[PDB]
RNA sequence: AUAACUCAAUUUGUAAAAAAGUUUUAGAGCUAGAAAUAGCAAGUUAAAAUAAGGCUAGUCCGUUAUCAACUUGAAAAAGUG
DNA sequence: CAATACCAC
DNA sequence: TGTGGTATTG
DNA sequence: TTTACAAATTGAGTTAT
């Protein structure tokens, strides 16, 4: 009797019921609660709007980080315990003035001076050390006893911020000395062409605050005749981190792109001296010891010939050079600028050096401006240069601190104590342990240290006992804490449930992927009538010919070294492969360059070996690890040998298990899977036919071997949380819609899914590509993350400033009069991102429209293409599409293939939709135990639909109300019910469950006509077969037209209780208001400071009594109480007393109503709002404005055929202009009885009649935006023409309080109706 | 529709770490003047907190997901037009 | 208790 | 961005 | 801001049920 049509989005479900004539129908609903109304007329149509579902990657941000604030807190703890005894005898209290140096005076328990207690030695101390950095210096580099509290601080000190632990091993790399090691190491190989650098300053040209590429520049400058991109300049540039090719340096033609921070380049040079000889290994390795310097040196600063703590005196270098030019800058403004010196230094709020120093400014805001005061005034050069090199009356705690590693605080932290230790025998005992608080992390393979109330924690403990940082080896579990990391993220193998996944680089692996490739190829010659199968004998020799002698086996390889060679074929055909093989032996060859042993890894004996080795290799990461997992081997193996296995390492899994691939065995045969793939007489079947062969036991073990709520079931599918919150809805709304329609299922389900910061990652791409190519773009043309966000301009720099179809600049000024365009058009493949698109000066010059871009442009560009491609500025993707001319372009089969793909979905995450309902709906099974269907779900792509409406004019026009969501689901349900009944034999393509491309082309393309009275069709379409009217387009395009000019349409927002964040995170300074929030229990806000603007978590409806007056006289009262999400477990645990605590007396428990976010009243004359809040309100009517309305509005703004067409859709709107007044009347009235913002609304008349005079379609367009005035929801501003309508807000609740509450079913077909007046 | 593999891109989920920022206190402001006020000096650092907090007391947990109402019902979850 | 401006996120 | 909290203005 | 890891999924290809 009637079908459900679903519209899913990210923030709605929009849900119909239809009838055999695809009307929808209408029903009375009981009403429950205490008002006048029984019932109420619904019609089954209307969407559930909801909030967007959130990632979990915030929560995880702010859980992480958590944790790290605990655990600092905790070194710190170990710190003081050591110190604990012996500060004792020192300062009774130190330790408790550190702990409340952040209360005020009064609030203190001790002295208000931290160190030392009193204001002489106070104030001694900041004389002698004005930063913690002096101290630092004076205690690694002094042999006198020091004051066990300043050995404290500075020790605290370091290890609170302790640096980085993103360099390995250990740290102690001059500039000048590894420069003359790199020209050494360079003349031993280049006798006839020495490079003189004599009299060339190394040391303060490389490490010169400028950027690589200019000291590249300044280095090779004072080399003649010697070019940047030559080979010492590369490696000059190789130090300097850019990215050198060394391609025609040695004449190459793999290139030699290699640059030292990418993750490969261990394997990146290892793969370049195997073609230019090992004696090249010298000079590459003098490449990366000159890069550990000047990395070094932009940290460092100073020469470590004068001290041990070159950091500390770097900082101290800051501190001097601020002083000496704070005292200069404040001299020549005296001198030159008397009347501005106010601002500069007094004034907090102006980005002046108090700004800087006491108010808000950044150093990047301050340079901002100071700059034109530096460069108006005389005597300011230095000071200017000092700007440029964001040098300038620089703080000592900043932003670019996050370079240092943790092995500089260290070196310091050692020094000191290897100093004081002389004098204090507890820190020559606990030498090592402070020592292993600065440089102990847990692994991130370890996880969280928890005992078994973790639900992220996996590790596992050697023995019950508290881990702390010297213990944690011998407490933790480490190999096993390792292994469960991996394991309980990996795929067990499905067809052995039971079997661990094998290593992606497993030989064994490997072996399989070679021979189930290979056992498909076939091979022709002359003589014989038909092409063969290789046999075992010929697999066995072409793996150890070509598989085993190289990583990569090309099929000119396979003709010439094995069919010419060994079958002296001079000619063949081969049909398996193309161009080269897909799977290959890498590992094999990778062991072989380790251990040098073919016989070795041959031998069948050592498999058992090898595949425990590369499991080793990847299911560990860490060096130590997995050397101690290695040492069974040891003896096997010579010690450089088993130094280069440590360094190979591997990742990734495969799909398929060792017991899967080579362990289960056929029974007749007794022959694995493996077996099969290297010899299977002459039928060569691959593993998906072995697997699936009846006359093999191999299916049938399979089977044997064989071993979730729905929410459960749709939060494990892979998909945004964003649609998975519209999956869960829509399945509570069927749920609903059947048990409206008395427990009866629906004949069909349409569904159709809306198809589905980036600013940073922009110019990310931009920056490591114009790099990677070597361009100058980006200097010459300055850009910021921001501006990206323009898509020519965005191509304009990932296509490095040249027309992408001609080889040629563009201007990056006249990018209005360039094109964008789609690689292959956009009739095909609706592609709208940067992948499928290009800017070119003219679209013409892509070659035929018709078409991927011509052969020609191919030939000329593809090389240019090819650059972009290898700097990551296009991707793999779009380059085979640019190209594809050369491939034959777009066949037939294409074009065929992508107009169906418009129209058949084809997303896993939509049929795991359909999946669901079909699973859900139909659970019975018929005599030949096969699913009976008893509902056919359906799904389409918004593509259809779309088509339907322009085709016919129901026009969607989004911003007039919600209603588009609930029309665009009833359309599903009439275009889908109709497709399949007029060719049921579509039901493949749509409906869940189980030469010619020209006339496929033609089909697709033409499945909807039957809906046309001309392309010439009948009245009344039928099925030819059954003789069934499907449609007839005198009556049910009427009905449609019906159906979308209802009013009543259950639009439903989801009420929800807010979580998340107590508050804004602002630590706001100290103030006399009620508002602010204490940060910890005794902080009293008025002193301290705190949060405030909370989040409401829901209201409370209170009916009871409050005390008034000094007498305290107790007043009934009824209000809207807010509950913060901080507040809410306390409420919740025992409501009375909370209230209570607020102040309520006499409360009516009973009485008490939660109100979440989005509860709807309803006040006087079909008046509703929205509870935003627990003091304010949003729009709760939707204003159902007449079709003809709408369409005239789609049509006159021009919102998205034939020219005369046009011109009666222009006669159209032209002969009904008076729509217009028609249109803001109806706003005015709706406004009047329903807004309540007569100032906006007295704007906006006025505003209409300013511009009564401007052309239809921009008033159509402005009419648009006064839709925001009426929209449902929180109150927004909006413009109309040039002026500005500032929202109007509901900053009351109190009216509510004496409203009718509605409480709404999911469909808001099922309402309780509670009058608060009471 | 499905499986293995190749190449690339994207998305989701987890762990271990860095640097800032902010807040209160501590870095004796000095003169003139009864007073506000004026003139000058000065500034770069540190401690502590970084969701209030919780019991399960761990170097753990605290911002995702899920939520009309009513009848039951401790609660889970059923039922209701 | 309006218009309303600014703020975080 | 959008939108609910806040102090300001009156 | 950085490092380490797993899993789908899309989509161009080879072979199959
Ligand atoms: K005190
Ligand atoms: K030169
Ligand atoms: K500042
Ligand atoms: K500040
Ligand atoms: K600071
Ligand atoms: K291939
Ligand atoms: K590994
Ligand atoms: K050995
Ligand atoms: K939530
Ligand atoms: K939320
Ligand atoms: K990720
Ligand atoms: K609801
Ligand atoms: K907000
Ligand atoms: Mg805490
Ligand atoms: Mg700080």
């Amino acid at each position: 009797k009637y079908s459900i049509g679903l519209a899913i989005g990210t923030n709605s479900v929009g849900w119909a019921v239809i009838t055999d004539e695809y009307k929808v129908p209408s029903k009375k609903f009981k009403v429950l609660g205490n008002t006048d109304r029984h019932s109420i007329k619904k019609n089954l149509i209307g969407a559930l709007l909801f909030d967007s579902g959130e990632t979990a990657e915030a929560t995880r941000l702010k859980r992480t980080a958590r944790r790290r604030y605990t655990r600092r807190k905790n070194r710190i703890c170990y710190l003081q315990e050591i110190f604990s005894n012996e500060m004792a005898k020192v300062d009774d209290s130190f330790f408790h003035r550190l702990e409340e140096s952040f209360l005020v005076e009064e609030d203190k328990k001790h002295e208000r001076h931290p160190i030392f207690g009193n204001i002489v030695d106070e104030v001694a101390y900041h004389e002698k050390y004005p930063t913690i950095y002096h101290l630092r210096k004076k205690l690694v580099d002094s042999t006198d006893k020091a004051d066990l509290r300043l050995i404290y601080l500075a020790l605290a000190h370091m290890i609170k911020f302790r640096g980085h632990f993103l360099i390995e091993g250990d740290l102690n790399s001059d500039v000048d000395k590894l420069f003359i090691q790199l020209v050494q190491t360079y003349n031993q190989l280049f006798e006839e062409n020495p490079i003189n650098a004599s009299g060339v300053d190394a040391k303060a040209i490389l490490s010169a605050r400028l950027s690589k590429s200019r000291r590249l520049e300044n280095l090779i400058a004072q080399l003649p005749g010697e070019k940047k991109n030559g080979l010492f300049g590369n490696l000059i540039a190789l130090s300097l981190g850019l990215t050198p090719n060394f391609k025609s340096n040695f004449d190459l033609a793999e290139d030699a792109k290699l640059q030292l921070s990418k993750d490969t380049y261990d394997d990146d040079l290892d793969n370049l001296l195997a073609q230019i000889g090992d004696q090249y290994a010298d000079l590459f390795l003098a490449a990366k010891n000159l890069s550990d310097a000047i990395l070094l040196s932009d940290i460092l600063r100073v020469n470590t010939e004068i001290t041990k703590a070159p950091l500390s005196a770097s900082m101290i270098k800051r501190y001097d050079e601020h002083h000496q030019d704070l005292t200069l800058l404040k001299a020549l403004v005296r001198q030159q600028l008397p009347e501005k010196y106010k601002e500069i230094f007094f004034d907090q709020s102006k980005n002046g050096y108090a700004g800087y120093i006491d108010g808000g400014a950044s150093q990047e805001e301050f340079y901002k401006f100071i700059k034109p005061i530096l460069e108006k005034m005389d005597g300011t050069e230095e000071l200017l240069v000092k700007l440029n090199r964001e040098d300038l009356l620089r703080k000592q705690r900043t932003f670019d601190n996050g370079s240092i590693p943790h092995q500089i605080h260290l070196g310091e932290l050692h020094a000191i104590l290897r100093r004081q230790e002389d004098f204090y025998p507890f820190l020559k005992d606990n030498r090592e342990k402070i020592e292993k608080i600065l440089t102990f992390r847990i692994p991130y393979y370890v996880g969280p240290l928890a005992r078994g109330n973790s639900r992220f924690a996996w590790m596992t403990r050697k023995s019950e006992e508290t881990i702390t940082p010297w213990n944690f080896e011998e407490v933790v579990d480490k190999g096993a804490s390792a292994q469960s990391f991996i394991e309980r993220m990996t795929n067990f193998d499905k067809n052995l449930p039971n079997e661990k996944v094998l290593p992606k680089h497993s030989l064994l692996y490997e072996y399989f992927t070679v021979y189930n490739e290979l056992t498909k190829v076939k091979y022709v010659t002359e003589g014989m009538r038909k092409p063969a199968f290789l046999s075992g004998e010929q697999k066995k020799a072409i793996v150890d010919l070509l598989f085993k002698t190289n990583r990569k086996v090309t099929v000119k390889q396979l003709k010439e070294d094995y069919f010419k060679k060994i079958e002296c074929f001079d000619s063949v055909e081969i049909s398996g492969v193309e161009d080269r093989f897909n799977a290959s032996l890498g590992t094999y060859h990778d062991l072989l360059k380790i251990i040098k042993d073919k016989d070795f890894l041959d031998n069948e004996e050592n498999e058992d070996i090898l595949e425990d080795i590369v499991l080793t290799l990847t299911l560990f990461e860490d060096r130590e690890m997995i050397e101690e997992r290695l040492k069974t081997y040891a003896h096997l193996f010579d010690d450089k040998v088993m130094k280069q296995l440590k360094r190979r390492r591997y990742t990734g899994w495969g799909r398929l298990s060792r017991k899967l691939i080579n362990g289960i065995r056929d029974k007749q045969s007794g022959k694995t899977i493996l077996d099969f793939l290297k010899s299977d007489g002459f039928a060569n079947r691959n593993f998906m036919q072995l697997i699936h062969d009846d006359s093999l036991t191999f299916k049938e073990d399979i089977q044997k071997a064989q071993v979730d709520s729905l929410h459960e079931h749709i939060a494990n599918l892979a998909g945004s949380p964003a649609i998975k919150k519209g999956i869960l809805q829509t399945v509570k709304v069927v749920d609903e819609l059947v048990k409206v329609m008395g427990r009866h299922k629906p004949e069909n389900i349409v569904i159709e899914m809306a198809r589905e910061k980036n600013s940073r990652e922009r110019m990310k791409r931009i920056e490591e590509g114009i790099k990677e190519l070597g361009s100058q773009i980006l200097k010459e043309h300055p850009v910021e993350n921001t501006q990206l966000q323009n898509e020519k301009l965005y191509l304009y720099y990932l296509q490095n400033g040249r027309d992408m179809y001609v080889d040629q600049e563009l201007d990056i000024n006249r990018l209005s009069d360039y094109d964008v365009d789609a690689i292959v058009p956009q009739s095909f493949l609706k592609d709208d991102s940067i992948d499928n698109k290009v800017l070119t000066r003219s679209d013409k010059n892509r070659g035929k429209s018709d078409n991927v871009p011509s052969e020609e442009v191919v030939k000329k560009m593809k090389n240019y293409w090819r650059q972009l491609l290898n700097a990551k500025l296009i991707t793999q993707r779009k380059f085979d599409n640019l190209t594809k001319a050369e491939r034959g372009g777009l066949s037939e089969l294409d074009k065929a293939g992508f107009i169906k793909r418009q129209l058949v979905e084809t997303r896993q995450i939509t049929k795991h939709v359909a999946q669901i309902l079909d699973s859900r709906m139909n659970t019975k099974y018929d005599e030949n135990d096969k699913l009976i269907r008893e509902v056919k779900v359906i799904t389409l792509k918004s593509k259809l639909v779309s088509d339907f409406r322009k085709d016919f004019q129901f026009y969607k026009v989004r911003e007039i109300n919600n209603y588009h969501h609930a029309h665009d689901a009833y359309l599903n349900a009439v275009v889908g019910t109709a497709l399949i009944k007029k060719y049921p034999k579509l039901e493949s393509e749509f409906v869940y469950g189980d030469g010619k491309a020209t006339a496929k082309y033609f089909f697709y393309s033409n499945i909807m006509n039957f809906f046309k009275t001309e392309i010439k069709r009948p009245l009344i379409e039928t099925n030819g077969e059954t003789g069934e009217i499907v449609w007839d387009k005198g009556r049910d395009f009427a009905t449609v037209r019906k159906v979308l000019s209802m009013p009543q349409v259950n639009i439903v927002k989801k009420t929800e209780v807010q979580t998340g964040g107590f508050s804004k995170e602002s630590i706001l300074p100290k103030r006399n208001s009620d508002k602010l929030i204490a940060r910890k229990k005794d902080w009293d806000p008025k002193k301290y400071g705190g949060f405030d603007s909370p989040t409401v978590a829901y209201s409370v409806l209170v009916v009871a009594k409050v005390e008034k007056g000094k007498s305290k006289k107790l007043k009934s009262v009824k209000e809207l109480l807010g509950i913060t999400i901080m507040e809410r477990s306390s409420f919740e645990k025992n409501p009375i007393d909370f209230l209570e605590a607020k102040g309520y007396k006499e409360v009516k428990k009973d009485l008490i109503i939660k109100l979440p976010k989005y509860s709807l009243f309803e006040l006087e004359n079909g008046r509703k709002r929205m509870l935003a809040s627990a003091g304010e309100l949003q729009k709760g009517n939707e204003l159902a404005l007449p079709s003809k309305y709408v369409n005239f509005l789609y049509l006159a703004s021009h919102y998205e055929g034939s020219p005369e067409d046009n011109e009666q859709k222009q006669l159209f709107v032209e002969q009904h202009k008076h729509y217009l007044d028609e249109i803001i009347e109806q706003i005015s009235e709706f406004s009047k009885r329903v807004i309540l913002a007569d100032a906006n609304l007295d704007k906006v008349l006025s505003a209409y009649n300013k511009h009564r005079d401007k052309p239809i379609r921009e008033q159509a367009e402005n009419i648009i935006h006064l839709f925001t005035l009426t929209n449902l929801g929180a109150p927004a501003a909006f413009k109309y023409f040039d002026t500005t309508i500032d929202r109007k807000r509901y900053t009351s609740t109190k009216e509510v309080l004496d409203a009718t509450l509605i409480h709404q079913s999911i469909t808001g077909l099922y309402e309780t109706r509670i009058d608060l007046s009471q």
